[PDB]
C-alpha cells in the first residue's frame, strides 16, 4: 500500500531469515573466515591425522584412513541435516505446507545446502572440521587412494569460485531458503504454493544483493547460476556414493548403523 | 524456558507424524469404525488366519508363522524409530557408538509402547490396520508361544487407560530412547542432560493436555516398570524358543539387536 512498504517487508523477511540462520548454524561464515585467515590443529598427512585423534574428540570412531575420513564426513552430514531441518521451519510458509512435501523438499535439498555451507568453511587450501577446531588440507584429501582422492576436490573447486562472490551470512540465509523452496523436486504434491513462497524469497534475495553488493553487477543472476551448478555437484556426488557401496567392499555389517545413514 | 519446552513438544509431535504412518489416532479410528474404509479382517482361528492370506495385502506352522509376522513388524518399526530418533535434538550429536547403543536397548520398549496404540482388550491391529487378530486366538497357540502376547495385552489395557494421545507419546518415546542406564554407554552424562529436558517438556505437555489427570506424569513414568518387564520376559521367551524350535531364520536387524552385548 504505502510507498516503500514492499521494500520494508522484503528487508524484514531478510532479517528474520538471518536471525533464524544464526540460531540454527552455530559456526557461521563470519566466524569461519576469521579462523581461516588467522588456532586449529592442522591435519596435513596421515601421520598428523593420527596425532589429531588426540587433540580433538571425534564422535564417529567405532579401519583404513580413507574410509574413516569418509565416515567422518557422513557423521557430520547427518548432524547438518538436523540443523538445516530446524532452519527450514523458520522459513515463512514452510511448516504450513503438506507434511509429505516438507519431507520431500528436505530430502532433495539438503545436499545442495550442505555443499553451499561447506564453502563457508573452505579456502583454496583446505577445510575447517570439528566445529572449527581442526583444519584438513586440500592436498591431503587429494592424496587419498581411489576413489576417495577425488571425493572432496570438486567441492573445493566449487567453493573457490563460490567464495569469490564474497557472500555474507545475511546473503546466504536467503540463498539457502530459496534452494529449499524448490518446486521442481521429484514427487511434490502441491507445487504452486512452494513456487509462491520461493517467489517471495527470490524477491528478498534480489533486494538483499542489490543493497549489500551494489558494485557486483548482476550478482543475483550469478548466484542463480550457482544454484544450477550445485545440482551438477550433487549428481556427481551421488554417482560416487554408488561406486563406494558397490566397488568398495563393506556392506551388510552393523545394520543399526546402516539405518542411521540410509539417506 | 516454557516457550522452549512447548516448541520442543511441537517439534517432536511433527517428527512423530512424519516417521510413523499408523498413529494412535488412525489406529483408534480403525478400531472404533470411524474411517471410510472396509473394516479390518478379523483373524480369530486357524481357518480365518488362512483366509487372511487372501484378504490382507514362509513357515507353514501356525505359531511360527504368527511369530515371524511379529518379527517382520518389528523390523519395520526399527526403521521408523531410527528415523524418529535422529530428529530428537542432540541425538545425532552423541558419540556414534552411544547412538547405536541407545537404539539397540530402546527399540523394543518403544515397539511395545506403540503396540498398545493398536490394541484393545480383545485384540490387536495388524498389517497397517488391514487386519485385527484376536487376543483369545493369540492365547491358544502351542507352547512355548502360550500367552506370549498376554503380557503385552495386560500392559496395553492399563496403558491405554491413561488416555495419552500422539502428541504425548511423541515425547514419552523420546524419553525412552534417551536413557542413560543402557549397558555399555560410553558417555552417560550428555544423554541424561537431554533426557532431563525431555522430561521437563513431557511434564508440561501432560499438565496442559490433561489438566484433570492427577499425577499423570508419575503414572506414565511408572509404566516403564511394565515395559522393562515385558522386554525381559520376551528375552527369556526367546531362550525357550531356541530350545523348542528347529531352524529359526532371523532378520539381520533383530539378530544384531538381540546379540548379547
Ligand atoms: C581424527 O579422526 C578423524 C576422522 C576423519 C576426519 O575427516 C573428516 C573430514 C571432514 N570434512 C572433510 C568436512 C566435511 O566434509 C564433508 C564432505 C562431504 C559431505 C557430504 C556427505 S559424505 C556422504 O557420503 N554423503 C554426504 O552427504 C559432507 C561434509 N569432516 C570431519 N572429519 C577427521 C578426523
Ligand atoms: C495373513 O498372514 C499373517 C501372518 C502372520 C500374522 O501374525 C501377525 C501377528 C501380529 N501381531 C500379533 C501384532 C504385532 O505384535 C508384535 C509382537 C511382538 C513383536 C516383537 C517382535 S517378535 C520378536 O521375537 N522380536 C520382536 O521384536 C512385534 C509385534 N502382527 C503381524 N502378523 C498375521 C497374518
Amino acid at each position: 500500500s504505502a510507498m516503500g512498504s514492499e521494500s520494508a517487508d522484503l528487508r524484514a523477511l531478510a532479517k528474520h531469515l538471518y536471525d533464524s540462520y544464526i540460531k540454527s548454524f552455530p559456526l557461521t561464515k563470519a566466524k569461519a573466515r576469521a579462523i581461516l585467515t588467522g588456532s586449529p590443529f592442522v591435519i596435513y598427512d596421515m601421520n598428523s591425522l593420527m596425532m589429531g585423534e588426540d587433540k580433538i574428540k571425534f564422535k564417529h570412531i567405532t579401519k583404513e584412513v580413507a574410509i574413516r575420513i569418509f565416515q567422518g564426513c557422513q557423521f557430520r552430514s547427518v548432524e547438518a541435516v538436523q540443523e538445516i531441518t530446524e532452519y527450514a521451519k523458520s522459513i515463512p510458509g514452510f511448516v504450513n505446507l503438506d507434511l509429505n512435501d516438507q519431507v520431500t523438499l528436505l530430502k532433495y535439498g539438503v545436499h545442495e545446502i550442505i555443499y553451499t555451507m561447506l564453502a563457508s568453511l573452505m579456502n583454496k587450501d583446505g577445510v575447517l572440521i570439528s566445529e572449527g577446531q581442526g583444519f584438513m588440507t586440500r592436498e591431503f584429501l587429494k592424496s587419498l587412494r581411489k576413489p576417495f582422492g577425488d571425493f572432496m576436490e570438486p567441492k573445493f573447486e566449487f567453493a573457490v569460485k563460490f567464495n569469490a562472490l564474497e557472500l555474507d551470512d545475511s546473503d546466504l540465509a536467503i540463498f539457502i531458503a530459496v534452494i529449499i523452496l524448490s518446486g521442481d523436486r521429484p514427487g511434490l504434491l502441491n507445487v504452486k504454493p512452494i513456487e509462491d513462497i520461493q517467489d517471495n524469497l527470490l524477491q528478498a534475495l534480489e533486494l538483499q544483493l542489490k543493497l549489500n553488493h551494489p558494485e557486483s553487477s548482476q550478482l543475483f543472476a550469478k548466484l542463480l547460476q550457482k544454484m544450477t551448478d550445485l545440482r551438477q555437484i550433487v549428481t556427481e556426488h551421488v554417482q560416487l556414493l554408488q561406486v563406494i557401496k558397490k566397488t568398495e567392499t563393506d556392506m551388510s555389517l552393523h545394520p543399526l548403523l546402516q539405518e542411521i545413514y540410509k539417506d
